[PDB]
């Protein structure tokens, strides 16, 4: 009512958002978040809502720690740029370089510095070929990825990722990239065990491997835990299982932390938390805790002989390792590490959250409920035993659309709430949180039957 | 020490386009200070930006306005997503302030991070656009050779560097190269009006080749610019314009580089009367103080609003409000402190005498520029416009260019300027007086 509708018919008549349906945003207009603090923000209305998803999977210390915009201001007023093309550096860029490997499993020694975890992915991409090019098999192009996983909104992660709605958008693919099936044993393990569809879509990596042909198989990528598409956590099997094929072929892995990184499953990293040895990581989102753009690939000191016979690795983007970026990037590792918010979220949050959240399995609606650290999902089903489903109805907008107006950002992946807050949620706004949660799927149930 | 921050690059950064193993022979130049035009290395030798970092710092260094745009929008709100049916006041009317800059019918912005994930846009929008109005099989771009456009996989394609095609394997299918309007390099015996001419009718070559079905957009900057500062033939875009009236294809122009006061207009499109379809947008944006990109999107390509659905495309960074905040306050410096009508009343005519009175130097075959854009020639021989083939005489260059506190850079055996638009008829003294020192350096170098 007050500048909203100023801001509202704005967006409708200059504005095109993400992943968005124009001609419907206009008819409604958007919501406009204003101002935030802790795990909280407000909207132009003044209404106070929780967000379980920290912006978009971003915002690990939560919104308001001055530390970084002190950070930043600094940095900002000392030096606002300078590129890292021209034989230069800046200390930032390095210092930061140096935090990241740190904190990064055995043998991540390198850190090449982009704006986003697509720009992120692209790097991957380009690194690998030439990687294997280098080694004298420029044959060997093909990238191994999984259905319902997200590697970016570039063309190249659009490629590399399995949605099929981004698929349809931007013409023929690039060549060299093929999908298996995602171990989502809730909506695609028919009759089988967990552990033995685990096992079932692990083998399907050497599947695809051997259809393909090893000498043309460049990697394998994947998330350890998919987040776009639900926050698919895989059977127990599943790792171990794919840890097994990795050994047995020359093939590098490509571990999206983009998500899992810095602190959401408790660990540092995924690849932590499944005792994963990849080649190269994407890393974005928590990095700056998204107080400012900021995306990177990590790099094994072995892959890293790209160094050897590197006549010029040509890429690289002008804002990479952009120094008021990493200085709030170093300032915020410092935080997660000596504040202890990674150990606090282990220890403290992650087991009140992953309890509170659970006990909404006895909920009509619920079929299940799934989380990890400071993951979370919820199964909505129309069938417990059978894990049915209500055909079409849209039961997850339906929660969202509640969700949203009780003060709650839980998101919704087809019938599955996803939730993934700060990392420094307290005790008492998880409860919040499930109180709300728990009040939407009653609303939820209501609307259906 | 800088050896401490040397020895720590050589064993945990990669940095963009460096041979990594040579960087750690010599440890790289850390720059850590910067103001107005200059900047200071960890050794505090003063430096003299002619590039103004890399293209995008159009105000300068140390322009405080926008330290407090980002701190107090970093405070209030540091993030929010535009995905969730979800907007913030900053985006929103930082899209208004572009809008209002760009040409007729230029009335949408989609947010990007970066030039790159620009013209990614670009592209799952233009092949989108047309299986949008019924013509799925339209999707071959037209772009040129030594055209930059980004180093995303798709960037690297569309644009026509060897260098990057020869990395990251099989390129994206649908894109397809004509040839520069680089008359000086390019052209041989040619008058310059009449190689225009010619690059021009190369477009329409590509399209009938194709197929005029077949193609869904021309790509090109206004001016090229990481491919040394090839500014085209009076005929050439005029020409363009008169092929891309006759043929049902959409226009892109990457205003990376010309957006947003570099060419003394507010843009490239603007200084040759172009009217795009789509607009590549970075650099000078923020100014570089904060990374940002985007897309300009003209009104009737935003057919994309209608029947489209989802748009299944976005950064989770776009539109980020701490970025836009720089972005809203840079455009009214900008603006309302005339810096764009300054540059090209006051700084542009200054920068382009004081430039091509190099035209007489022995090593100079050519000086050419434009607003705040400049290129030398270094030659051989200046009649038949030769090159001292390899020697390397471009990096020779650079590398006094360097020494003597100047960035000017070298693309082959151009040399190559482009300062901050602020910059003073007495630091523009101070770049021409150095330059003309490592061109004598140069030369006595060679022969």
């Amino acid at each position: 009512n007050p500048q909203t509708r100023e801001w509202q018919t704005l967006s409708g008549e200059h504005h095109l958002a993400p992943f968005s349906d124009y001609k419907q945003l206009k008819e409604k207009g958007p919501r406009i978040i204003t101002k935030a603090q802790g795990v909280h923000l407000w909207d132009s209305e003044g209404h106070k809502i929780l967000d379980g998803m920290a912006g978009l999977w971003c915002v690990a210390v939560g919104y308001g720690r001055e530390e970084l915009v002190q950070a930043a201001e600094k940095q900002m007023r000392e030096l606002p740029y300078y590129n890292l093309f021209f034989q230069t550096a800046h200390p930032p860029a390095l210092e930061l370089a140096k935090a990241i490997t740190d904190v990064a499993p055995k043998g991540m020694t390198h850190v090449f510095f982009t704006g986003s975890g697509s720009e992120g992915n692209d790097t991957v991409l380009r690194m690998v070929r030439h990687y294997w090019a280098l080694k004298g098999k420029p044959h060997k192009q093909t990238i191994i990825g999984r259905i319902n996983g997200y590697h970016g909104s570039t063309f190249a992660g659009a490629c590399l990722g399995g949605m099929s709605g981004m698929h349809e958008q931007g013409g023929l693919p690039i060549p060299g990239i093929v999908h298996i099936p995602q171990p989502y044993w809730f909506g695609e393990g028919g009759d089988m065990t967990p552990d033995e569809f685990g096992v079932w879509a692990a083998e399907q990596l050497e599947k695809k491997i051997l259809e393909v042909g090893e000498d043309n198989v460049a990697a394998f990528i994947a998330e350890p835990i998919q987040g776009a598409g639900g926050v698919i956590i895989p059977p127990e099997t599943y790792w171990p299982k794919v840890k097994e094929i990795l050994a047995r072929y020359d093939i590098l892995f490509v571990a999206d932390e983009v998500i899992c990184g810095f602190g959401r499953t408790g660990e540092w990293f995924g690849s932590d938390y499944y005792d994963l040895k990849p080649d190269l990581m994407t890393i974005a989102k928590g990095l700056t805790s998204g107080y400012i753009p900021m995306g990177g690939v990590i790099v094994r000191d072995t892959v890293a002989k790209v160094i050897s016979e590197g006549g010029d690795f040509n890429h690289g983007f002008t804002y990479s390792g952009h120094p008021v970026a990493a200085a709030v990037g170093l300032e915020n590792l410092r935080i997660l590490r000596d504040e202890k918010i990674v150990e606090k979220a282990r220890t403290e949050a992650a087991p009140y959250l992953q309890k509170r959240l659970r006990e909404l399995q006895d909920h009509p609606l619920v079929g299940e409920v799934r989380g990890l650290g400071m993951l979370g999902a919820i199964e909505l089903v129309k069938d417990k035993a059978t894990r049915s489903r209500y055909e079409g109805k849209g039961v997850g907008m339906i929660c969202r659309t509640f969700c949203f107006e009780n003060g709650l950002i839980m998101r919704a992946v087809g019938d599955t709430m996803i939730i993934a807050p700060p990392l420094v949620i307290s005790h008492a706004e998880i409860d919040e949180l499930v109180e709300k949660a728990r009040k939407c799927l009653d609303l939820t149930l209501e609307a259906i039957q």
